[PDB]
Order: structure tokens, then C-alpha cells, then sequence
């Protein structure tokens, strides 16, 4: 069967913490007062929650309330425990309260409000300096949660909020995050299509923090090359084909050979044979202002099939691409 894998960093952080840290089902939720929050307007709804802008009437501060749908309310202790474990960490969204919604009769998570800059505006306006600055800020959040024994598993632009005026970044939506335990087989149905790592796409379950580093690479490639998304799959199968057209099929087959993976036979008729393309293939007049040799080298070290080969968040922070960023 498949060859096992473990992370190369923060491998046993969970074994060395009291069980209460990661045994989220044993956690006793401390409930706040729902009357402290007045709903103002609905911001959105997904298959898992409804999100509202609200006011905390005890301090007249804006907050965001995420009301869990009856379906997603089951794994709520995992999201709660992760948010409480990470609270106060670098660029981690703050969970302000947990209340029982009077209408849905489900848990409602109350978060720090971010006056975030529009995501399309961020995509279209961030300069070369800004991309480096904000990539360094998201790396601080990722290294912190990985060092705390947690994988986010849903890194994408909409989950990395930026309030551009205050040069403030927050990593949000921890509903898919999980505790990393060496040897654990995880569900591959995580992350959003364009940000799924090859490990998910080839159905390799023994993945780790390094999944988040692939997703971060996908964000970086889209930003510097002005291509949204960078790997534009029609579905989860075509997603792997899109990747293979850039990274090549030989390194893909070496990856599945190494891990002794049984690749879905549906790929035999669609992967084809592709060589790796040099990153300069994607440079053009409209993105050259965002591209540098250091950006290409950094990207090259994130977007690797072999999850064990990718830079860790702490190694990424050491890269020359960040030397120009004021620290
Ligand atoms: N802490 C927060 N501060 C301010 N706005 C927030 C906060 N958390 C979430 N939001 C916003 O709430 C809105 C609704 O949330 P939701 O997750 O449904 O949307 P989304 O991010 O556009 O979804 P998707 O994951 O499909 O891209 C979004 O505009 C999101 O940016
Ligand atoms: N794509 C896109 C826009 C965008 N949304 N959120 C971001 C976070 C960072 Cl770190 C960077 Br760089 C860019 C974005």
C-alpha cells in the first residue's frame, strides 16, 4: 500500500501537550451572552454558516458573527478549540465569544471585525513591495499555527484578509483546520479546488502542514503572474492536469512512485506527457513589475509535488525575496 509520511518540522508538538489541547471533543464550551450582539447586516452564507456584521453593544465595537448551519455544527468543538489555542498568535483572527443563536439554536462564533480591503482591489493594486510585505505577514500566521500543531487546510485569498490602510493581515476561517498527528490519515476533501495540493489530488491521506505551503504558492503565483487562478482546473481531475502542464509529468510520476500511490486510472487518458516549463514562460509585459529572480526562486520552492520537499513557513521567511521588506 502507500508508503507513510510525516512532517519534517513540528512533528510531535501534539504528543507533548496535555490531551486537553488537541482532544477537542472533551472540551467544555464557555458560552457568552447572545444579547451582547446586535445583528446589523448579512455579509454572506456558505454551505457551513451564515456570516453577519454585528455590534457588540457592551463597547459599541463592530464584530462578525458566524452562525453555524445544523450540518456544520457537529465539528464545532474542533474549530473552537483551534481558535482558542491560537488566540493572540501573530495575524490569527481573534475569537471574541461563543454564543447560542436564539433563532437557529446553533453555536454562533463572534470574531474580531476586520475593515478589510476588497479582494479584487487587493489582487489588482498590491505592488511588488506589498506582495512581499503581506506574504511575510501570512507566513508569520502559518508558522505560528504549524508550530502550534495545526494545519489550516483552506489557505486562499478570501481567507487571508487585509486591511490595507493599517497594513494589517488576518488569517480567517478555521472551519477546515485540523490538529496534525504523525501517521494520521486525513480527509483529502479540504481546501478549495484551485489551492488543492497534489497530495489531495492523487488521494494521499497522510499529509501535513506542507499542504498550506502549496496553497500559499498558488496565491503567490496568481499575484505575481497576474493569472487568476494560476492552476485553473475544471474539476479535481483537470486540476492535476493543469498542474502537470506546468511542473511536468515526470516529477509527478516520481512523486507517486516514491509514496507508492495507486493513481486513479481515470488520469491515464487525460494527464498526457508534459515537461516542466521554466517560470519565465509565464512572464509578460503586464506582470513583469511583480516578477524578480527572487520571487521565481521562492515560488519554485513552494510549488513542488513532493510535500516533504517544499519550504516550511519558517524556511520561507528566510528567503531572499523578503530581504527588502522592512522588519
Ligand atoms: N472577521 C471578519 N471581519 C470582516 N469581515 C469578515 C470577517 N470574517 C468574514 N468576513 C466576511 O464575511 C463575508 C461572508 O463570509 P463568507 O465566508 O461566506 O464569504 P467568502 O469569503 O466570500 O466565501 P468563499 O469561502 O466561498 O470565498 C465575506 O465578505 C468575508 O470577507
Ligand atoms: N489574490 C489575491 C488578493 C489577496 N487577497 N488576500 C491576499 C493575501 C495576500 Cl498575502 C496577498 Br500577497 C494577496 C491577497
Amino acid at each position: 500500500g502507500p508508503v507513510p509520511s510525516r512532517a519534517r518540522v513540528y512533528t510531535d508538538v501534539n504528543t507533548h501537550r496535555p490531551s486537553e489541547y488537541w482532544d477537542y471533543e472533551s472540551h467544555v464550551v464557555e458560552w457568552g451572552n447572545q444579547d451582547d450582539y446586535q445583528l446589523v447586516r448579512k455579509l454572506g452564507r456558505g454551505k457551513y454558516s451564515e456570516v453577519f456584521e454585528a455590534i457588540n453593544i457592551t463597547n459599541n465595537e463592530k464584530v462578525v458573527v458566524k452562525i453555524l448551519k445544523p450540518v456544520a455544527a457537529a465539528k464545532i468543538k474542533r474549530e473552537i478549540k483551534i481558535l482558542e489555542n491560537l488566540r493572540g498568535g501573530p495575524n490569527i483572527i481573534t475569537l471574541a465569544d461563543i454564543v447560542k443563536d436564539p433563532v437557529s439554536r446553533t453555536p454562533a462564533l463572534v470574531f474580531e471585525h476586520v475593515n478589510n480591503t476588497d479582494f479584487k482591489q487587493l489582487y489588482q493594486t498590491l505592488t511588488d513591495y506589498d506582495i512581499r510585505f503581506y506574504m511575510y505577514e501570512i507566513l508569520k500566521a502559518l508558522d505560528y499555527c504549524h508550530s502550534m500543531g495545526i494545519m489550516h487546510r483552506d489557505v486562499k485569498p478570501h481567507n487571508v484578509m487585509i486591511d490595507h490602510e493599517h497594513r494589517k493581515l488576518r488569517l480567517i476561517d478555521w472551519g477546515l483546520a485540523e490538529f496534525y498527528h504523525p501517521g494520521q490519515e486525513y480527509n483529502v476533501r479540504v481546501a478549495s479546488r484551485y489551492f488543492k495540493g497534489p497530495e489531495l489530488l492523487v488521494d494521499y491521506q497522510m499529509y501535513d502542514y506542507s499542504l498550506d505551503m502549496w496553497s500559499l504558492g498558488c496565491m503567490l503565483a496568481s499575484m505575481i503572474f497576474r493569472k487568476e487562478p494560476f492552476f485553473h482546473g475544471h474539476d479535481n481531475y483537470d486540476q492535476l492536469v493543469r498542474i502537470a502542464k506546468v511542473l511536468g509529468t515526470e516529477d509527478l510520476y516520481d512523486y507517486i512512485d516514491k509514496y507508492n500511490i495507486e493513481l486513479d486510472p481515470r488520469f491515464n487518458d487525460i494527464l498526457g506527457r508534459h515537461s516542466r516549463k521554466r517560470w519565465e514562460r509565464f512572464v509578460h509585459s503586464e506582470n513583469q513589475h511583480l516578477v524578480s529572480p527572487e520571487a521565481l526562486d521562492f515560488l519554485d520552492k513552494l510549488l513542488r509535488y513532493d510535500h516533504q520537499s517544499r519550504l516550511t513557513a519558517r524556511e520561507a521567511m528566510e528567503h531572499p525575496y523578503f530581504y527588502t521588506v522592512v522588519k
